[PDB]
């Protein structure tokens, strides 16, 4: 309540990214509201060994730098992608880069990749990690990482390496990130061809840490599960031609999705620069989960985002194959309540459909 009328009164008042850096700041010293909960198994999913106490996680370019991720976790998510991270730190794009439209409950934004860099989120994480060992409330919430590239960078790869040698051994997943329209040509690396050597020199230098250097300082004690984000901006031919490649290299899993150029049907976000996230990329994202776990023909585990608002919008993404879902717009919009609010709504719906539990539901749309 505290919470909620204070995030009203932001974001109609105060700056998006303003508010954004107020709140982490109210979170790095432990004066955020907490969710407490067991959560029942009804919601438990997995992806692989990854096991989640509930689907709902908070997606990258909320915690960039890792400052905060007890107090985000605390607010009842199962898990975090801190990032996008680059190996040096970057100041991103100018500001104002962030705009939101109430209305239509959507964000754009043209951030391009602020963050610490690489090394300082590095030290975040450590410090998370050895909070972990301590508090025994953090001791089950996953912390993946999503690695970027910096600006001026022409190679990808050699920044995407970088990142593993550094954070890779305190990572749960990492998510490569070819899927950002504020950083000039990188959703150009989707590309069939450019994906299957970034994949492989990813999945190549995850496996070198475990053959060249207790090890995995992490929630699983095992190496970082593989994951890529995808741009929803994509021809039916992209979208199959990505899916070979997902389904020869193996990747971990897939997260669809990231923001939106198409949405142009925001007077709001009219000139303004970005990509568009919220409940208008609510439908796009869940068509696009819907082709892809067809295209990789159920084998490649989907993380869902984008426009996750509600019990229902969670349930649609799972239905259509997604295993865990990702929150943004959600704690923007909603507050801090979003986490106890979604898994409430679910939990109330997933015993209205019948089902025994939530690993039931993925992918019941196509049965
Ligand atoms: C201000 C802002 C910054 C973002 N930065 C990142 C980022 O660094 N990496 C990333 O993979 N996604 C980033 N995203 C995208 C979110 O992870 C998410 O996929 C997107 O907001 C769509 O989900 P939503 O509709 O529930 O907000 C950003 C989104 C916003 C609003
Ligand atoms: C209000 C408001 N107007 N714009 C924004 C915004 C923009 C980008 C990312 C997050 C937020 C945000 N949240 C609100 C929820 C929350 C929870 C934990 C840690 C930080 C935050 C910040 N609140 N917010
Ligand atoms: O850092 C950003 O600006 C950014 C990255 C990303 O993947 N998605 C987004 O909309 N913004």
């Amino acid at each position: 309540f505290l919470y909620d009328i204070f995030l009203k009164f932001c974001l109609k008042y105060i700056d998006g990214e303003i508010c954004h850096d107020l709140f982490l700041l109210l979170g790095k010293y432990n004066i955020l509201p907490y969710d407490t909960s067991n959560d029942s198994i009804y919601a438990c999913t997995n992806i692989k060994h990854l096991d989640f106490i509930n689907p709902f996680g908070v997606a990258a370019g909320f915690d960039k730098n890792g400052v905060c991720i007890d107090s985000i976790l605390k607010l009842g998510f199962s898990f975090i992608e801190i990032g996008t991270i680059t190996p040096r730190g970057q100041t991103g794009n100018a500001k104002p880069r962030i705009f939101r439209d109430v209305e239509s409950r959507s964000i754009i934004n043209s951030c391009g990749f602020n963050n610490m860099g690489c090394d300082k989120v590095t030290e975040n994480l450590i410090l998370f990690r050895k909070r972990q060992e301590e508090d025994k409330l953090l001791s089950k919430h996953i912390v993946g990482v999503s690695i970027g590239k910096n600006k001026d960078t022409v190679n990808i790869v050699d920044d995407l390496k970088y990142c593993i040698n550094k954070i890779g051994r305190y990572a749960d997943y990492i998510a490569i990130n070819v899927s950002s329209p504020n950083t000039p040509g990188l959703r150009d690396n989707q590309e069939a061809g450019k994906l299957k050597n970034i994949i492989l020199s990813v999945k190549e230098e995850i496996d070198n840490l475990e053959k060249n250097n207790f090890l995995w300082f992490n929630t699983t004690k095992k190496k970082p599960l593989v994951f890529v984000k995808l741009a929803p901006d994509l021809n039916q031919e992209q979208k199959k031609e990505i899916a070979d490649v997902l389904l020869e290299t193996n990747i971990d899993g897939m997260i669809i999705s990231n923001t939106t150029t198409q949405i142009n049907d925001i007077k709001s976000f009219e000139n303004k620069k970005g990509g568009v996230s919220g409940a208008k990329l609510k439908d796009i994202s869940t068509k696009f989960i819907c082709e892809m776990y067809n295209y990789t023909n159920k084998q490649i585990p989907i993380i869902a985002s984008g426009g996750i608002f509600s019990g229902l919008d969670a349930l649609e993404k799972i239905e259509a194959g997604a295993s865990v879902c990702q929150l943004y717009s959600c704690l923007v919009f909603n507050g801090m309540k979003s986490a106890v609010q979604i898994k409430r709504e679910l939990n109330h719906l997933l015993y209205q459909r019948g089902y025994y539990n939530l690993k039931e539901a993925i992918g019941r749309k196509h049965s």
